[PDB]
């Protein structure tokens, strides 16, 4: 009766901070209760935990209310049979919201709307009568949210909030043997939905796992586990403190014991009953043990050392009650003198932000995706991740203390949509929700030797609430640093300035909270601490600009240790079209308001987990050994602290404008924080012209856990000499032929012919045989489909003037029409030349100025050479260059520059200058949302099809004119067009990236200069 | 009907410290929407705000769950008419239970008793129709211990705990026009119980006021003053920020404005809109004056200068919406290099902890007691004084604020009983309910000037807890310094070392949490802050021995800024005899179990007020001039930091064994910190044998607010000099007569007649004439009726070994029995000579010998010379002299000697040497639990009746012998007895005080000679 729903939700607990739970047990390290000691050791699994995964019964209403008390005491009818965990909006129940900053509800604190979509949920079970003899039966839900209410055999259990932490409660005395049923309902909305706007799809449900655990009367309830050392770390003690529930009697025992492998390594006995601690005594039902280890192996993100503790909890005759157990890694954490040190050597973070997402699944998370996640990550340079923004999925932690990443654990709180930020956080009222959601983090995973660093939340401005409960972790756990950027990124609640997006040598003063220049930032008056970027280079679509201008601050200024990239992987969702095709989906694309559109998508892998280009870009800046070349030896430099290069070969190369003319192998016996000198033979040297280029790489022969045999960690390449072509052509054996009209001018030469229309002053055709080979003219193109960062934040709506795109549509640029101002052919004593002349203007402004000649020669090649005037006062041009249709379409391209992958000027350091070959479909980049994409710089000599073009250019190719991208929303909306679109750049402007809601290129990548020349060669094989 | 007792009860939530509050209202400094700025300013009466104080209906029941649904609906037939505020064991209902440490209830958080005394509290009343058409109505209790429910027109409203500040409720909705009924359900047990066990009475009820108060609709939600400073305090900046609530619109005007008296000093308007905070901006519903104050008078204890502020919330056009305000005091307080200063200069505070007790009311307190407490304490030399242990009654600071004490607030949070200590304040989940005690302490008493420091509560051992809180009072008002002293005093939750008992030159080294000698305290390696003792001297009936020594460190220890004496008023209450007398009781009393007995009895002054002695030695120590006599030459002293001695008046003044001989009088000008020299006028100087004495007074003339004219504030005397006596008597007219017999000796002269028994070795009797003088022989008497310090802890159950009551008992002291080895009489020329030896002995042991000489002579006057020998081995008497009882009883007593008032040895340095004449009755002091009292040392002469006594000892006289006293629980049992007891002591021990549960006087103290030796001569007139 009291048990009803009218009873129950009566009260409106989901909206009152000041109830986040009614009933529910405290927080703890993870536990199985095994029974036996080997099996904790070994980490098999206990039968006293089981999954209550699977086939729910699940029904969706549109509030709380709607709920029939029926359902409290049977199933419904049309209830479905629904898998857990799952994210309801999954299954189609409701919409995903992909909101930012701007609350999904309406804010009126601690009100949520009378619209709470509810998800009923169900599951009828079993249960062994031997669970219900003794001990406790508890239920455990890794994740629901928003909130819940739960029964258990009709009768009500609890409630619980946080949508990131696990809630257990005792179902001891609601269970009956054989069948039972539990009934959970899910409120999408809760006062806790104050305290989880993240930048973030908006789900619901039960999206983590849920369980059973049968725990002994006389338990084990809470453990922690420390480590100290000496000053050379040459001895450690492990500390463990216990602490047990129920009937203390004299005969109980704890035996702590420590194993490496097979080997156990120390070992300790106990009885209850803790050292004096007050004027009242102490603990009797806590014990304390301390194991010496004489040399132990030391955990590291590059060696990830780890032993096993094992927790028996028995009486004194050696009967087991019961064990548990933790990996152990021994590190030691500290900041020290303006640095952050790890194990004595200081750290150079190189990680990323990432979420928990799935494409598929939503927010729910598998083993599988974690474990790619992690070796994508080192495979790519790697060393840390940032949990964004809210406590992970348990095995998360498990699989880092494992694979060796260090990780910054951080509380789900994150108020960014309130006005001022501070608002609640500065509320004592929200003091106690905020507090719970700190504490039960730290219970949780204190023990992880991969967590290395506590963060309070993010984009909660700061508030005293922040203070107080800094204080309280670094009270509980002095092991590790608490960082938090909210209010400035500097305040007395974070051990470390931790900004986002602050440039590396310009400052943004923000009022009340500027951004310094990160040089900068460090050596403000009485500022002392260390600095890492919590987020930085916004890898928002076609970006990561200047990545490395980063990572030479990174490397030049001992208190930049690192940062964040942000993020991992694009928050896109899959949607299935008219026939059953998949696409990929974003903001607003579920009908979804208000939303954020493609801001979900800043990773630097796709969704299904495939790389965005900027990945190697990162992978190759994050590198751990550095080169330096100096006549024919090479320095090479170790960033291992650990380590030694033991799986490390490097392979050397010479070759001469793609034609490799020497190979080398060397074995790397680099010591961490080393040098190697290598020097190399006497390099081969031709009298050919061209450019003699060394190249180096780092290869891992033998696979690791996290890599296969032969991969590459890093790599390096230089010009080594360059022998000039002092050779002239030899003198035409024929003669082109000029046809004048009053129409055009035609060139003719063999089984070639071009045409120049004389009323545009392009060459509008040419023949190769009786085959035409341009749809459309060759033109003069200075715009670009603009990337995501030429955007920033400006909407149709809200026009945000400043972003490039409005500047350059303000100027005419999209829309400004040629002017012939001359066009002219002349006969030259052995070949032909066309001379030509437009303006480009927009509203009697011309804004720039194209000056070519064309000369054709005996050779049947045409010299193109062109000259562009910029004005002044007219926003710098994305690009300046030439584009046009070809009517061929062939299989491969093959260039003799950058590559192989897509690139751009402030985006190329990872690229070799070498001869690449690929397919078409290589060339083009799929960002999800359409934008100029897959050029590639420095290009020296560039083949498709029959076609041949000489110079020093940038270009692109694929069958989508810019407009094309221009215009479309996504990527699957897109079509091939009749032939191959090209664009040849003599200059391309860079793409930003230091964030995405404002300019970032910088200067030295803007196309600034006013007058620019380029020359190409145009011809047939 | 989810309004049932049966619905709401059912959630526990008094068994939930997750569930502090449902519905209750922020808290804020005190309101009364004034409507009218007049009012306001001068404090005048809101008829916005009203009392519900006075006649309700009240009904007792042993469990919340014998509740009848119908009271919700209906009075009670039974209900009896209770008045309220008042406790409801103070009506009868149940016992008040008088426990220290030890939880009332048993241990098993957060499980409270099920037998859970709850009082139904009810009241009609009427609500005027012009509350309901607009603006809020809201309920205010200011203390309903310890939590408790509530209905409104038999609607649920919300629930409540913390039992010392106020929980509001909107009654907007549940009030009707007319007539509208409470219903208050009282839980005397709750799971803020557990954060609750301070050592005093535990009560219950609605023991503080009930209002009412209207607010517009948009008011003023909150408002703070803060008050800067320049270099040397010649400006300051008042500034205030404001918040409110409801509907903003830009006609929204804030005016500030700052009175003294009537005259306006300062006025800010502002609209509503802060500053930028971050990056979403900042407060709309908020603004922030700052208003210019040039050389503002500053508020101190010394000078309570106070201005009034007004904050007016008005529309622009002119019209008022509504006006709050309070007193403004400007005043620094800051930690400053070891030292805490006020307004610059470093205090030393004269204070004492508190209690809100009322011997009738129970813990109700009026603001005649209030101010009789401030009086009393200012009169005394009192600067500041210590919530102990929980916020007080609003009135309190307010009072404070306005006569000039230094207050330090102090949480309402003590878990002294938990086994540690700290286990709930290491444990976040009492997180919350902690946070909010501090919390809302701090929103409420942070505008009043008397409060300079804050303390996070009382015996709760050191948790993370504690440190959270503390950094985030740091956070929100730096303005003031915290302290806390649990867990060994001198944490990181504390700004001054503020330990209590510690004493100043021994150390106490418990494990864990030591309690080092003060001085010593200070220079521990790394140590620089302040100290400061939260409780020393405790004031146990006779005790305060050793005062002086904590005066004197204070004194010349920069660093030593004074403490809190322990404490204000005996916690006694009264009970009613057989014939409706009154009597004053203690723990058990009540049939309280379990209980603490006197241990509630530590204050400077009875439960009604009245002092006992140790006030004076307080008042003297504390007094605020000091002496030095050089010559004739009076230095003075003035400990004023602030004021100029401009009322005061020196009297002096010359007397020979209390004879008079000179005054003079002399106005002091002596600045703060300041010397004033005085030159006496020539000194007479007589022939005549005897002292002479200067004693000097410091006198205020005029009356203050908190002095009556001719105050006296300090005093000092010192001995000049002495005239020895080298006159020899004259040679006895008569000679006495001895007649022997077996029995006895027999010395007659005159109608004067002295008895021997020759078989006791004891005067038995003398006669005057024909009457007897003695009830009881002059015998030897070596101990004393146990002062409360003598027993300390000890119990007959649990006995204390230490105790010196106990050493005592235990070495045969007080059941030793004398053995005659020797009794002689001699005839000599002009006088009889008698001469006895008596040893003490106890199981074959002797403890003491007694060897006197008793020599009459013509004068008829007997000589009585003793000499004593203590062993070595016993403990050391608490005495050494002589007792009997007299046959007479007179009504005065006057001697020469010190006095007026009871002093011991280490309680005397407020006594002064004089002639002193008083009642009998005034030589008895009334000491709630009987033991030795009233002795004044230094006697050179005492006269009762016919008799007169001369030497140099210390006496003590009334009706009652040691072992009535001693055998005697309670005063009021006392009766008086014959005649008159005697005793004469050449010898006695301190009293100590430095504590009362462990032996605490000082060696200096302790008769530990061995040899002692005395003389008296007895005689008539």
């Amino acid at each position: 009766i009291t048990d009803s729903l009218a009873v129950v939700l009566q009260r409106r607990d989901w909206e009152n901070p000041g109830v986040t739970q009614l009933n529910r047990l405290a927080a703890h390290p993870p536990f199985a209760s095994w029974r036996n000691s080997e099996e904790a050791r070994t980490d098999r699994p206990s039968q006293q935990l089981r999954s209550l995964n699977g086939e729910w019964r699940f029904a969706w209403f549109p509030a709380p209310e709607a709920v029939p008390e029926s359902w409290l005491e049977c199933d419904l009818p049309e209830a479905d049979t629904v898998v857990v965990p799952s994210n309801w909006q999954m299954h189609g129940y409701d919409a995903p919201i992909y909101t930012n900053v701007t609350y999904p509800i309406t804010v009126n604190p601690p009100f949520v709307p009378t619209e709470n979509p509810t998800g009923c949920y169900s599951l009828t079970f079993n249960v062994d009568e031997s669970w219900l003899q003794e001990g406790q039966t508890r239920i455990i839900f890794d994740g629901v949210n928003s909130a819940f209410h739960l029964w258990c055999n009709g009768r009500w259990v609890g409630y619980g909030q946080d949508s990131r932490l696990p809630s257990e409660f005792d179902l001891s005395a609601f269970l009956r043997a054989g069948e039972n049923r539990l009934a959970v309902m899910v409120l999408r909305w809760s006062d806790g939905s104050y305290l989880e706007d993240q930048d973030m799809w908006r789900m619901s449900g039960i999206f983590r796992d849920v369980s059973l655990l049968h725990k002994p009367t006389t338990q084990i309830s809470d453990f922690h586990v420390a480590t100290r050392f000496n000053d050379d770390f040459s001895r450690a003690v492990l500390e463990a403190e216990v602490q047990m529930c129920g009937e203390l009697r004299d005969y109980l025992r704890v035996t702590v014991s420590l194993w490496q492998g097979e080997t156990q390594v120390a070992s300790g006995t106990a009885p209850f009953g803790g050292e004096i601690i007050d004027e009242r005594g102490g603990y009797a039902d806590r014990v304390t043990l301390r194991l010496n280890v004489e040399n132990p192996k030391l955990w590291s993100a590059e060696i990830p050392n780890l032993y096993r503790a094992v927790v028996e909890l028995h009486t004194a005759d050696g009967t087991l009650i019961e064990a548990e157990a933790c990996d152990v890694g021994f590190r030691e954490v500290r900041i020290e003198n303006g640095l952050l040190l790890l194990n004595g050597k200081p750290l150079l973070i190189r990680g990323v932000n990432r979420h928990e997402h799935h494409p598929l699944h939503g927010q729910v998370m598998d083993e599988q995706t974690m474990v790619q996640d992690i070796l994508l990550m080192k495979q790519n340079n790697f060393n840390a991740v940032r949990c964004s923004h809210y406590p992970n999925h348990p095995l998360w932690y498990t699989l880092c203390d494992r694979y060796g990443l260090y990780v910054v654990d951080e509380a789900n709180i994150e108020t960014h949509g309130m006005v001022p930020m501070n608002r609640l956080t500065d509320d004592p009222r929200w003091l106690p929700a905020m507090s719970e959601r700190v504490t039960r983090m730290v219970q949780r995973d204190r023990n992880h030797p991969s967590v290395i660093i506590w963060s309070l939340g993010n984009e909660s401005g700061h508030g005293a609430n922040h203070d107080a409960l800094y204080r309280w972790i670094k009270s509980v756990d002095p092991s590790r640093p608490v960082q938090y950027e909210g209010g400035g990124a500097d305040t007395t609640a974070t051990d470390i300035i931790c900004p986002m997006y602050a440039r590396v040598d310009e400052d943004q003063p923000f009022p009340a909270v500027p951004k310094w220049s990160i040089k900068k930032w460090l050596s403000l008056p009485g500022e002392t601490r260390p600095l890492i970027l919590c987020e930085y280079a916004h890898a928002m679509g076609n970006s990561l600009g200047g990545f490395a201008k980063y990572w030479q601050a990174f490397r030049q200024y001992p208190r930049l240790q690192g940062g964040f990239v942000w993020d991992w992987v694009d928050q896109s969702l899959i949607k299935y079209d008219e026939n059953g095709n998949p696409w990929s989906a974003y903001g607003g694309d579920f009908g979804d308001t208000p939303n954020d559109r493609q801001f979900c998508m800043n990773g630097l892998v796709f969704a299904d987990r495939t790389p965005h280009p900027a990945l190697t870009e990162a992978k190759h800046q994050q590198q751990f050994f550095q080169f330096r070349l100096s006549g024919q030896t090479i320095e090479v430099t170790s960033e291992y602290l650990f380590r030694h290069s033991d799986n490390e070969l490097l392979h050397w190369m010479v070759a001469l404008d793609g034609k490799p003319l020497a190979s080398g192998e060397v074995p790397l016996d680099v010591a961490p924080q080393g040098k190697q000198l290598i020097e190399l033979p006497e390099l081969p040297q031709p009298e050919s012209a061209g450019q003699l280029w060394l190249t180096v790489r780092v290869v891992q022969p033998n696979a690791t856990a996290w890599s296969e045999a032969g991969h590459i960690s890093a790599w390096q390449q230089w010009r080594l000499a360059e022998n000039l072509s002092v050779t002239l052509p030899a003198a035409s054996h024929a003669i082109p032929h000029l046809t004048t009209s009053e129409m055009d001018f035609c060139i003719e030469l063999g089984n070639k012919r071009w045409q120049f229309n004389r009323q545009s002053g392009f060459l509008s055709q040419m023949w190769i045989g009786d085959k035409k080979q341009l749809l459309t003219p060759l033109r003069d193109q200075f715009t670009r489909a603009p990337l995501d960062n030429d955007i920033g934040v400006s909407e149709a709506t809200r026009i945000d003037p400043n972003a490039w795109v409005e500047r350059w549509k303000a100027a005419g640029h999209y829309q400004a029409e040629a002017a012939l101002l001359q066009c002219t052919a002349d006969t030259l004593a052995d070949a032909v030349l066309i001379t030509t002349a437009h303006a480009w203007q927009h509203q009697g402004k011309t804004l720039f100025i194209s000056r070519k000649t064309y000369r054709i020669d005996g050779s049947g090649q045409m010299a193109i050479t062109v000259d562009v005037e910029v004005a002044s006062d007219t926003p710098h041009p994305a690009r300046i260059g030439l584009n046009c249709q070809l009517a061929q379409v062939a299989e491969r391209v093959n260039w003799l520059g950058l590559g192989p992958q897509e690139n751009y000027p402030d985006r190329l350091t990872a690229a070799c200058f070498d001869r690449w070959d690929l397919p078409l479909s290589d060339m083009y980049t799929p960002y999800v949302f359409p934008s100029e994409n897959g050029l590639r710089c420095g290009t020296r000599e560039l083949n498709y099809g029959p076609h041949q073009w000489r110079g020093d250019f940038q270009f692109n190719i694929s069958r989508y004119s810019q407009q094309q991208l221009m215009e479309t929303s996504h990527r699957h909306l897109l079509h091939a067009e009749e032939g191959t679109w090209l664009n040849i750049d003599g200059f391309h402007m860079g793409i930003g990236g230091d964030d995405s809601w404002s300019p970032s290129v910088s200067a030295e990548f803007q196309l600034s200069a006013g007058r620019y020349h380029y020359q190409l060669v145009w011809c047939q094989k």
